[PDB]
């Protein structure tokens, strides 16, 4: 099971708002079955994806859903830890929205390291994700450290936060919440 290089993680998940990092998107994913009150994980149902040749990571996750062989009779929670949202292209959120409409046994939780508020398409795309049932939030220390511990080739090294991580996360979270306020 393949683990990310540590500089790739740090370079892509850094939440400095003064950086406009839109070239790549890294999406770390885990799928759990909701049963017996608890959650049940599957290690072959965890991994990470980047954009590959114009096909956004979010779309690459949707392409591998069949290979997950989800029992349509059960409820599943898919979590994404994604370096930024929402997916920039037009209708790429629409493809996510559509997948959620056709797979009503799947609940999608999106934890983004950052968002880019353009006061336009970006806000509308985030709202449409919410409206299709996704739960979108901004990553905090706990989630960066989880992803470090879970997806990165860290060789026993502990997570080392960058300067401003918590301040930046709280500022982004405030703005996402404002956008998504019902």
């Amino acid at each position: 099971r393949y683990l990310m290089d540590p500089d790739t993680f740090t370079s892509n998940f850094n939440n400095d708002p003064l950086v406009l990092r839109r070239r790549q998107t890294y999406l770390c994913y885990e799928v759990e079955r909701l049963d017996n009150g608890t959650s049940v994980k599957m290690d072959q149902h965890m991994g990470f994806l980047c954009n590959e040749s114009g096909r956004h990571a979010q779309l690459r996750f949707l392409d591998l859903v069949p290979s997950l062989q989800l029992d349509p009779a059960q409820i599943y929670r898919v979590t994404w830890f994604i370096s930024w949202s929402p997916c920039f292209s037009w209708g790429c959120a629409g493809e996510v929205r559509a997948f959620l409409q056709e797979n009503t046994h799947v609940r999608l939780r999106i934890k983004a390291a950052r968002i880019y508020d353009d006061q336009g398409r970006c806000q509308e795309a985030l709202q449409m994700l919410r409206d299709a049932g996704a739960q979108v939030s901004i990553m905090t220390y706990d989630e960066f450290e989880y992803c470090w511990d879970t997806f990165v080739y860290r060789q026993g090294c502990p997570f080392q936060p960058w300067d401003g991580l918590e301040e930046h996360s709280q500022a982004l979270s405030g703005r996402l919440r404002a956008i998504l306020q019902l």
